[PDB]
């Protein structure tokens, strides 16, 4: 249980995006925001 | 609809979390593992 890797890949981009949004509408919330931005971006392509 | 402040308060230290997750047991997907690990942080006190 130590890992010999330390490089998130998809990671970067995926966060970036984050600070774009919760930035541009402020939510009353992140962990909240962030399970409903996310649960939904499962369903994305629909 | 513009805004004029860009400092996510309380969003270093969440997301600084995150990577020390993520990388602590590399999950099969983040999207998914973003909802389930914020989805419970909301009941984390329980």
């Amino acid at each position: 249980h130590m890992g010999h890797i330390q490089i998130p890949p998809g990671l970067t981009e995926l966060l970036q995006g984050y600070t774009v949004e919760v930035l541009r509408q402020q939510p009353p919330d992140l962990v909240d925001f962030a399970v409903e931005y996310f649960t939904r971006l499962r369903e994305a392509r629909r």
